């Protein structure tokens, strides 16, 4: 497939280009899912405190470490700082809680989950009397400085951002006194939301892009029948058929050939294995351009409750 398993980040570390997603993976199933993934070759797991399943993911990681199926140095564990913890004095604790839950002493990568900070408290989405999200007066630059401290304290090897538009990425890159550049911007990306502008921009700066919801997140809670469906798109199934692969495998191989990292989620053992079997074939440049042609700027994750937040990322073109 002419395809290396890892790429180089701007912190000097290598990141496996294929990871296991864990959003929506039920806590009673995610431990098995992660164990199976490690058994069949995954070395990169994507996590978040807001997913509420980090403890159970941690159980799997710890068993595989204890059993010497894999060494810690071979794993690449990613988590994300939730929006209610953007305050300077809350970032370390949030990171430590994630570390404790995952049963790790460091993260390979820690991302600001969204550019939008919310009021701190027990609620992940604090709403006013009217149902609008209650912002915090923290800005992304001070949050970034807090993230940089995590590196200097040994808690995380790399820091990054997620759902940042190109102007927000630029704000960080131009932050006065910037100490560490974002290593990664994790964004939604698939044939219905191809992200050429943002990807090219990030890559030109040495920022690696991770593509999330690469299968179109068919299990997203807000899905409706009228929504397009990547996995059922006959045009994509045709390309898969031509290559004797599954539609999902094509959808995973797609971002890989764009020098993106990709993190398909599954709790199904058979699909976990299938999804990893994407290093044995190549999409043609024609295949790639054809898949790109399907773009319709359609977002699974639009964060509709925060469209008035000053830092809402999706008003901008890219
Ligand atoms: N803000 C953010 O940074 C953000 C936002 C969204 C997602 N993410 C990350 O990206 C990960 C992946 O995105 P996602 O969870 O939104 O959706 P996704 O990976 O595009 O799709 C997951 C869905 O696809 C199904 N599936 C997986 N493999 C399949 C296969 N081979 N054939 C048919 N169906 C298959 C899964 O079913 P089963 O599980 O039942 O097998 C699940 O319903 C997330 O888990 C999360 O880690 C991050
Ligand atoms: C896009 C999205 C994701 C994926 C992500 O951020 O990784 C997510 C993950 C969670 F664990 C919880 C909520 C969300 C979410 C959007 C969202 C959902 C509900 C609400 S309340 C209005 O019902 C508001 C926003």
């Amino acid at each position: 497939s002419h395809m290396a398993s890892r790429l180089l980040l701007n912190n000097g570390a290598k990141m496996p280009i294929l990871g296991l997603g864990t959003w929506k993976s039920p806590p009673g199933q995610v431990t098995e899912a992660v164990k199976v993934a490690i058994d069949v070759g995954y070395r990169h797991i994507d996590c978040a405190h807001v997913y509420q399943n980090e403890n159970e993911v941690g159980v799997a990681i710890q068993e595989k470490l204890r059993e010497q199926v894999v060494k810690r140095e071979e794993l690449f564990i990613v988590s994300k700082l939730w929006c209610t913890y953007h305050e300077k004095g809350l970032v370390k604790g949030a990171c430590q809680k994630t570390l404790s839950d995952l049963k790790l002493d460091y993260l390979d990568l820690y991302l600001i989950h969204w550019p939008t900070g919310f009021k701190p408290g027990k609620e992940f989405f604090p709403l006013d009397e009217s149902g609008n999200v209650v912002p915090s007066d923290t800005n992304i630059l001070d949050t970034w400085a807090a993230m940089e401290e995590l590196v200097d304290e040994g808690l995380v090897k790399a820091i990054g951002i997620s759902n940042f538009n190109h102007l927000q990425v630029e704000m960080i890159l131009n932050k006065p006194g910037l100490k560490y550049k974002p290593a990664v911007n994790q964004i939604e990306c698939h044939p219905y939301l191809t992200q050429e502008k943002l990807i090219q921009y990030c890559q030109s700066k040495g920022i690696v892009v991770t593509a999330y919801s690469p299968l179109g997140s068919p299990d997203r809670p807000w899905a409706k029948p009228e929504d397009p469906s990547l996995l059922e798109d006959p045009r994509i199934k045709a390309i898969a058929a031509k290559h004797n692969k599954t539609t999902a495998q094509v959808l995973i191989r797609f971002p890989m050939q764009r020098n993106l990292v990709v993190i398909p989620k599954s709790v199904t053992p058979e699909r976990i294995a299938e999804n990893f079997k994407v290093f044995d074939f190549e999409l043609s440049s024609q295949d790639m351009t054809t898949l790109l042609s399907y773009n319709r700027n359609w977002r699974v994750c639009a964060l509709l409750s925060c469209t008035s937040h000053k830092d809402y990322p999706f008003h901008e073109e890219f």
